[PDB]
């Protein structure tokens, strides 16, 4: 506990009358590496930009100046880090009549205690009321599609109830680093109507979650290679769920009540120069009621894969058609019953290397009883919102001497906060890039909140020994337990820092408090952006900048004392550089992502780990994680060089069986209770070279287990990978038998 109280601060103080926290806190951001950071504000409130919320105003020009202060990164630029917004909305009701252009780094905020309704007037225009990338003459766009990170909507009614005609909610075609969080769409009932609560057509992500969709055609339009998806509610849609095409995502908790169709499935071909369909959906935790059909595939399969689907613990009550096709026959007979689990595509066992195409009932998935809440489903737990907190329950770093300008060596005054008030207020980390040159040890108890771009980023010789590497962030002492709740932060280094280990994470949960340790809308950046010394100019796709390069050691430690409920967080080791324009890529050098040694209970809920030498997932000694979607790809470099190098072996961070010319995707060693409940794991490069891609051979081998272990793996996408999976570093699942469109799937693994 912080010296300035002597019992925790365990609930808020606010007035139930007082506006929501972040409407009234100081406002002391700061965009350290903008052209201006004196005169660039970090936060708006669109009421000071001439929004009226009174629902007959339209409110439109006045949210996009809110959103567009400060010369910020529109059409030309390809993608930023230097022109963050939090674009504020206080209650009330904003008439809005063409999109509101959610430009990359942006955040829009409502207050979280009265909902503000974003409402569509009669003669609304435009692809969606928000728009995260525009589409311009010939069919151009602001971003591309996989590169369109850092974006949050929170906390809104989005109502399309005045529009006659087509209307749609959010034009969400994002990747990863995105969050959509706690937004009730509001929508017609009439016969006909062409109202769309989610319009997604292609990206990368990507986490989304805590949603309500009543009404409409549609729920969601989702196109995109792999998304995690949980807490979402449909009520009385046509259509809840229409998916157009994906590699893989994993639905978690989803409620479809009164629809006619839950999820609508198109069903595309297996070759990857074929049309694209759904490749994979894995579906667990959902209740589904009065309802036609549950899930409807666009086509029949015949007695070999093509597109994959796995369910566990699915409640029906008067849903005439569990699993259905389109004009065709019913796959699995609905009516009330509990579906424990069941598949529909290759299903292995072991060493034996050949399929068995099923369409039925698995064995039940295990999931270990640490990872499950009271009511026996996995554990569901929303971004921290602090909704009945006052601005008075807070503690801001900027007050307390923390410069956040990117030079000033913030350490000791983050330190003196820590030690000051963890467990006494919340710690806001006001916008900022906070150079830290030794560990910060974040106290057990302790809740942080950022604000959109809040950096914290270690540098100097304390992390630049490969050989002796230390923490930056230590998130506990180790052996400690309690809450810790991190929202809205960045950690990183600034180059070269071949020993950080970014994120050590030591902390478990109290007794009774499940998920109380965690993150939410919290990644690992890694090089790629201002002033960082990982940039092109430092680090070209040559290699010539060396030594220089080196970004990290590990990304994130799971240690064996810890506990850890982490949702969409990115550990990215930069492949390309998102401020010096032009999107070019790089080579950094990281050992290793996300090593995992905890006995949990470790959720990892929307994760990613991307370009990391030797690999970017290892489980070493864990167990009762539950993991669902992870997503990888390997580093563009590869196998120029081999792992591991340019580092060199190091026998307690790297796994006993080293990458065959290529990081592991996922690497497992003498674990237990784990659940992989959905994986998108990719390799798309030899060496810089795209060639492999056309014969999928781009690395030879991507997921190692040992032989003894006790893993299960469902909905196991790869691509360009000639074994899908591996035991002893030995392939025993080969493409070949699994094609899926652009990528390869296996439906079940089990060691028996
Ligand atoms: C699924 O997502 C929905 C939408 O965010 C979640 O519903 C929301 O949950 C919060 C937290 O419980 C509710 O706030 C509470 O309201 C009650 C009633 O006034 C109050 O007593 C509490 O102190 C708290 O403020 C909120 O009403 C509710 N919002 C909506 C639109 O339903 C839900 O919790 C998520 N469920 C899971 C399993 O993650
Ligand atoms: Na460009
Ligand atoms: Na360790
Ligand atoms: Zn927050
Ligand atoms: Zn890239
Ligand atoms: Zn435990």
């Amino acid at each position: 506990l912080g010296s300035t109280c002597s019992s925790p601060l365990t609930h808020g103080s606010a007035a139930p009358g007082d506006p929501f926290w972040l409407q009234n806190i100081q406002h002391q951001g700061i965009a350290a590496f903008n052209g201006n950071p004196g005169g660039y504000p970090v936060f708006r409130n669109v009421k000071n930009y001439g929004a009226k919320g009174d629902g007959n105003t339209d409110d439109t020009a006045a949210i996009q100046a809110a959103i567009n202060a400060g010369g910020r990164c529109g059409q030309g630029c390809d993608s930023t880090t230097t022109q963050p917004a939090l674009v504020y909305f206080p209650p009330g009701t904003y008439k809005v009549s063409s999109p509101l252009v959610v430009l990359y780094q942006t955040q829009l905020i409502g207050d979280a205690k009265n909902l503000p309704t974003l409402l569509a007037a009669p003669n609304f225009s435009g692809i969606a009321l928000i728009d995260a990338d525009p589409y311009l003459a010939g069919g151009a766009q602001y971003y591309v599609n996989q590169n369109n990170f850092f974006r949050s909507v929170r906390n809104f009614v989005i109502d399309l109830r005045q529009v006659s005609g087509s209307a749609t909610g959010i034009h969400w075609q994002v990747s990863q680093a995105t969050s959509l969080i706690n937004i009730v769409f509001q929508m017609s009932t009439a016969a006909g109507n062409q109202h769309q609560g989610i319009f997604m057509e292609n990206g990368s992500g990507g986490f989304l979650g805590d949603l309500v969709f009543n009404g409409g055609n549609i729920g969601a339009t989702f196109g995109n290679q792999q998304f995690t998806v949980r807490n979402l509610t449909f009520n009385n849609a046509n259509t809840a769920i229409n998916a157009i095409w994906n590699w893989g995502w994993t639905f978690q908790r989803i409620t479809i009540n009164n629809c006619q169709v839950g999820f609508d499935l198109t069903q595309g071909g297996t070759s990857n120069t074929g049309a694209q369909g759904v490749g994979a959906e894995a579906i667990i935790d959902a209740v589904v009621t009065n309802t036609q059909t549950f899930v409807r595939w666009s086509g029949a399969s015949s007695g070999h894969l093509q597109g994959s689907l796995v369910l566990n613990n699915i409640q029906l009550t008067n849903v005439p058609v569990a699993v259905g096709v389109k004009g065709g026959p019913t796959v699995l007979a609905g009516g009330t019953t509990t579906i424990n689990s069941w598949a529909q595509g290759n299903v292995y066992h072991g060493t034996n290397g050949n399929p068995t195409f099923t369409q039925g009932n698995i064995a039940n998935i295990n999931r270990p009883g640490v990872l499950l809440d009271s009511t026996g489903r996995i554990v569901s737990k929303s971004h921290p919102q602090y909704t009945g907190y006052a601005p008075s329950d807070f503690v801001s770093v900027r007050s307390q001497g923390a410069k956040g300008d990117g030079h000033t060596d913030d350490t000791q005054a983050i330190k003196n906060v820590f030690a000051k008030y963890a467990g006494c207020k919340i710690i806001f980390f006001d916008a900022g890039t906070y150079i830290v040159t030794d560990t910060i040890q974040i106290p057990a108890g302790t809740q942080i909140v950022g604000e959109v771009w809040s950096v914290i980023m270690g540098t100097g010789s304390k992390f630049t020994d490969y050989n002796n590497p230390q923490p930056v962030i230590q998130v506990g002492a180790p052996g400690s337990s309690g809450v810790v709740e991190i929202t809205d932060m960045i950690f990183t280094t600034r180059g070269p820092a071949a020993g950080a280990i970014i994120v050590e994470w030591n902390v478990h949960d109290p007794s009774g408090q499940q998920a109380a340790a965690g993150a939410w809308d919290t990644h690992l950046i890694i090089g790629g952006t201002a002033q960082s010394g990982l940039q092109v100019g430092q680090c070209p796709t040559s290699g010539a900048g060396g030594n220089n390069c080196f970004a990290d050691f590990l990304g994130l430690h799971l240690t064996s004392g810890s506990s850890a409920y982490l949702e969409g967080m990115w550990v990215w080791l930069a492949d390309h550089d998102l401020d010096s324009g032009g999107s070019q890529q790089i080579s950094l050098w990281s050992n290793g992502g996300i090593m995992s040694e905890s006995q949990g209970p470790v959720w990892l809920i929307g994760t990613a780990s991307e370009h990391h030498i030797n690999y970017q997932y290892f489980l070493k000694n864990a167990a009762n994680h539950y993991i669902g979607l992870a997503q990888t790809e390997t580093p563009y470099f590869q196998p120029n060089p081999n792992p591991p190098a340019p580092f060199i072996t190091n026998s307690n961070f790297d796994p006993s069986q080293l990458g065959q010319g290529d990081a592991w995707a996922m690497t497992v060693q003498n674990s237990h209770g784990i659940l992989v409940f959905g994986a998108g794991f990719y390799s798309f490069f030899s060496a810089y070279n795209t060639g492999c891609q056309s014969p999928q051979n781009c690395q030879n081998q991507i997921v190692n287990v040992d032989s003894s272990s006790d893993i299960a793996f469902y909905s196991l996408t790869t691509v360009d990978t000639t074994w899908q999976f591996s035991v002893n570093a030995q392939g025993v699942i080969n493409r070949s038998n699994n094609p899926n469109g652009f990528a390869d799937t296996i439906t079940a693994w089990t060691r028996n």
